């Protein structure tokens, strides 16, 4: 099977997509779609009724939706558990089928459609909602669809008078999907990547990315997803682990969010590991405290776009978001003087009333008042000390003006804790010191997902490269930590940030089957003896 | 310009190796006698390796020959919690140069000791594991000498192919994936069962860039020592792999303790795999990151026959896969399935069969089917079970029964017919040679298949034996989880590295399939490098103008 990424739309005045998604935009305005949990295809509503807000204006509610109880999970359990059976029998061929037709309703005609719902249930621009809800989504599913058909040539030596043959079968039980807010192609992945590989599904989709997730959802079983593989079943995430993590028969938890959450499955899946009919597997994305360092030698103009782009994309909610930044005090005065000049043109907005819009609200109340603890904080610290922003406003959405923080400390909790939000912190390093900083890039944090080298001298980036091996999973020389393309930069890293199993690579969907090997012998066999016994 | 530069890859052409005849008057018989005769009377004195250094603790232990007992064939010590956790920080501190090394490079050195135990050194892992763990001639060498060197070749082959496997790079830049060894240490816990699972475990993490502290079994220490000196031998450096044989609890306290481990490749049972599990869990907070578990835990096996099965295959295949090793493979036929209308047939023939299988000493007597079970605690639980079968109104004792330890751990092979397809001993593992049979109605044939499917905890390996191809397809659709590793008309033991990569899931383990393409991927944690070239544009983009 043969495929290429989806390409980037530019949205330039007058183009197809952008009137296109101008005319998805005005369709979102005003509406409130009543989301219902799926099973089958039931559509079914609980008494606990929950909203998702536009982060932007919080007065529009986006969607309504219900989280579904224990019962009502169980009985998704059951469903799905009865449909495994054939769906797993599919041909991998077939299954693949469901994925490239979703992916190309989501490059032509439901692409405004995607993006539109991005933008307005989850905050994003126009340019994010496209490498998103479009590009890495389209691609997880072409490529994964590529690699699971390509898996199936992946077969044994046979040796007369015996041939082999390797069944690559989806995992005996259900399979848990637990989606974050700040990706809708992450949804799409979470459960569709177990689905390809003959598994069903309970995905749990993010309250605060409800109105895409439904839409991707929706697309998959337009695509011919039959009913019961994939569940739709948001929930309160307490409810949710304890009930899956509570049934016999789950098989997997394909995790994106939280390390204490993903800490807390871990433990209640070891809690009942006598319970399970087999061993459950569990893949977890934890976030990271990613770095941009920077060499004397780096281009300054590269090292400030990148930088703002990477901290502050998406309102810095990546778990690849740079969040500190170590600059060598020669090059100081020209990032210090160049980061605050852009910082103020920077345009914080509705993203759909205002295209002029760099990054908007974050997603919401939650966030936005966990981030304003960040900026307290850092106008308590005697460490620290606000450069630029630091303003936020919650009236109308829960907007956070970009902040830039310096720190005299390298060791700062500011410089160790993943905010999850627009504020970037600098530490100022001796030229004479680099190693020794290096060091402490590598030390100071748990986490080890991205990092980027500024650096224009071999011996430098070589040394650094080594230095930093385990200190990002995904690491940049020269680039922005953030925007890994699936085909390209598969992405994960571990230490704190997760268990690494490589979305977008090649080897991703092997966690999701548990191979059968079938010998035939097509000779009678011999006595049961041995000649060198006589 | 590009300042990282990524050296081309290169592959490996490696094949099985050729399992010998061992033929009267031919070398490897005459070699393999002068092994054996090498270790009558003789006990080796095996030390605890921590890098270089040999190191002796106060907690004697002895390996016995299972069909001489009498016979120490080695002292051996368990290692302290504090030689243990010296033994991780030494390991700790030779991590990086070892990861960084070229895959290629770490290849050699497994290549060098897989053409090592082909000549000159597989005698003698041959007879340390007929004398140390009872093996027959045959046994060993399939097990010590074939599935050892296929792992170490055919994971180098892997291993190498690997780098290749490289992501897509478009203008302005390019992307290379590094497959970094796992950070931290990795603890590898061995059977007694094989050699060679022993080598797999500990070896595959190694080539992968990890360091590792192996503990071997207890009653496979002789052989396991031998692999362990090859290694050394063929270049492998100090602390890569720590020899560390210790008490099992206290093993597992100390590595899932430390805020280093990153992985535990395990094969043994159910629960010590779970045990394991709930420690790691337990000391979560304490990881610098989450470590894997790989673990490979035994099964209920069964051969099911259909109507149209080749009576001849069914009876040899079924006599070796419960009866050789004395039964104690993971793979090993347990529970029979024979309909009504072939039973008279394969009965007559299993029986008369039966009496012709000698058992007894395989170092001394080359005629030796199988011999005596590998230790006291093994020789009574089976024990237990045949007495279950005596004292159980459903169980009936159609051959042998009987046993005697004041030599060997001596079981005759044993058969049992059932009249209830859920009787214990249809679902519990015994690791005995103990066969069990239930006769099926033939047209009730499908219902049969359902309870094969259901009756035990277990889903590693499985036969059909059938000439009837709808029926095959049929079976193979219905038992699709029930084995991991399935057959059509052959026996559920032997499986070959390459050929059939091994495991199985439900209770049965993780089914990483070491002996197959994707095994080394668990002890892999890859990194990828993306290096641009050009400059970066604005921050801004055209469509906000």
């Amino acid at each position: 099977l043969k495929v290429a990424n989806e390409p980037i739309l530019a949205f330039s005045q007058g183009s197809p997509e952008r009137d296109a998604l101008q005319k998805a935009l005005k369709d979102l305005k005003g509406q409130t779609e009543a989301i219902p949990c799926v099973v089958g295809d039931e559509e079914v509503w609980t008494s606990d009724i929950q909203y998702q807000l536009s982060p932007f204006n919080h007065a529009h509610k986006v969607a309504k939706f219900c989280y579904a109880d224990k019962a009502l999970l169980n009985r998704a359990i059951d469903a799905a558990l009865a449909a495994r059976k054939e769906w797993d029998l599919k041909p991998m061929a077939d299954r693949a089928q469901v994925f490239l037709k979703a992916a190309d309703m989501l490059s032509g005609p439901r692409r405004a459609e995607v993006l539109a719902k991005t933008m307005v249930g989850q905050g994003k621009t126009v340019i994010q909602a496209e490498i998103d809800a479009a590009a890495e989504l389209i691609d997880f599913f072409r490529f994964n669809a590529k690699f699971a058909v390509e898996l199936e040539g992946e077969q044994p030596i046979s040796v007369p008078p015996s041939t082999n043959h390797t069944v690559y079968r989806g995992l005996e039980g259900f399979v848990a999907a637990i989606s974050p807010f700040n990706f809708t192609a992450i949804g799409g992945n979470l459960a569709g990547a177990p689905a390809l590989m003959g598994n069903v599904v309970l995905w749990k989709p993010s309250d605060t990315a409800m109105l895409a997730s439904y839409a991707v959802y929706r697309i998959l079983r337009e695509a011919g997803l039959p009913p019961n593989i994939i569940q739709f079943v948001p929930a309160d995430g307490p409810t949710f682990g304890d009930t899956v993590t509570s049934s016999e028969h789950l098989c997997g938890i394909n995790f994106t969010g939280s390390v204490p959450t993903f800490k807390h499955l871990w433990r209640q899946v070891a809690q009942n590991l006598d319970r399970f009919r087999t061993f459950p597997r569990l893949a977890g994305e934890c976030g990271g405290k990613n770095f941009h360092f920077v060499h004397s030698s780096a281009d300054v103009d590269s090292v400030v776009s990148g930088t703002l782009r990477s901290a502050f994309e998406y309102g810095g909610q990546k778990c690849s978001a740079c969040s500190r930044l170590y600059v060598p005090k020669s090059l100081w005065p020209q990032i210090k003087g160049r980061l605050l000049e852009e910082h103020s043109r920077i345009k914080v907005g509705d993203p759909a009333e205002d295209f002029g819009t760099f990054f908007s609200a974050v997603i919401d109340a939650k966030a936005f008042a966990r981030i304003k603890k960040w900026l307290e904080h850092a106008r308590s610290s005697p460490s620290l000390s606000i450069l630029a922003g630091g303003q936020c406003n919650e009236s109308v959405g829960y907007y956070v003006e970009p902040c830039i923080i310096e720190s005299k400390d390298p060791q700062e909790p500011i410089m160790k804790e993943e905010i999850f939000g627009p504020v970037l912190t600098v530490y100022v390093y001796p030229d004479d010191k680099y190693r020794e900083t290096l060091k402490l890039v590598d030390s100071t944090t748990s986490y080890g997902l991205t990092g980027a080298v500024f650096a224009q001298d071999k011996a430098i980036v070589q040394e650094a490269t080594r230095m930093l091996r385990n200190a990002a999973g995904n690491f940049y020389i020269n680039d922005k930590s953030t925007g890994s393309v699936v085909g390209q930069q598969p992405f994960g890293g571990a230490r704190a940030s997760g268990t690494n199993d490589k979305p977008g690579g090649p080897h991703y969907i092997l966690r999701w089957t548990s191979p059968q090997v079938i010998k035939e012998t097509h000779k009678p066999l011999g006595d049961w003896r041995y000649s060198y016994m006589q």
